[PDB]
């Protein structure tokens, strides 16, 4: 029942209840002639909502807010972007305009700035060192070290045991490395091991793109990253 590019018109967003008061949001975007799905998270925070990641661009993100308004009807009060790339911060201006408080680590903010991307307003402290964790309302934010990017964060919902890996974690269908331009291939498996050692109880693992699964997505990503490292 998980939404594929099948039931998603490019420009539209679907929501998917993973567990009580946790959803993924799914959007699609064209790039280089192909169409890719993309996941974010929504976590209920008392009577408001915390959003993890934009829906990859201004139009998608305005559709995400409209689809939250239609289907959950609680205000989105804060948003966290898990790394600096456009698929996670693209739409930040739309969120801001709607009066959402936008957050990212200083590391993510610096990199977005250098990249010329949208820059979340508020800074998340105490995530600068590999293995650092901080509470952020109904989630824990965790910096595992460099992987898909040097600043990538993962999000864990302790109440539902949902680990949102962002783009640091690949779905099982992805059998080769994606865009790795900004990646730390050397540190990526070590970073995944930090995620493994910190959240062994995770029941649900949501990749940045594609189908949810269990903690074996971590091992899978390690396998794929290692094969790419060994290319010749
Ligand atoms: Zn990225
Ligand atoms: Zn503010
Ligand atoms: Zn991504």
């Amino acid at each position: 029942e998980y939404p594929t590019v099948s039931e998603i018109p490019v420009g539209e967003v679907r929501l998917y209840q993973i567990a009580d008061g946790v959803w993924s949001h799914i959007a699609t975007q064209s790039f280089d002639g192909a169409v890719y799905p993309s996941n974010g998270l929504i976590v209920r925070d008392g009577d408001e909502l915390l959003l993890i990641d934009t829906a990859w661009g201004a139009k998608n993100t305005a559709a995400l807010l409209a689809e939250i308004e239609k289907q959950i009807g609680l205000p989105v009060t804060r948003a966290v972007s898990t790394h600096f790339h456009d698929d996670r911060v693209g739409g930040v201006d739309v969120l801001r305009a709607a009066g959402v408080a936008t957050y990212a680590s200083p590391s993510t903010r610096r990199l977005a700035e250098v990249e010329g991307n949208e820059i979340p307003t508020h800074s998340l402290e105490g995530l600068s060192s590999s293995g650092d964790a901080v509470r952020f309302g109904p989630v824990e934010l965790f910096y595992p070290g460099a992987a898909h990017s040097t600043d990538n964060l993962v999000v864990y919902v302790p109440s539902a045991s949902v680990l949102y890996g962002g783009c640091a974690i690949y779905e099982l269908s992805r059998t080769s490395a994606g865009n790795v331009a900004d990646a730390d291939l050397a540190e990526w498996p070590t970073s995944i091991e930090r995620i493994q050692q910190h959240y062994p109880e995770a029941q649900f693992v949501i990749p940045g793109h594609g189908l949810p699964g269990g903690l074996d997505l971590l091992k899978h990503t390690t396998n794929v990253v290692k094969a790419h490292t060994n290319r010749s």
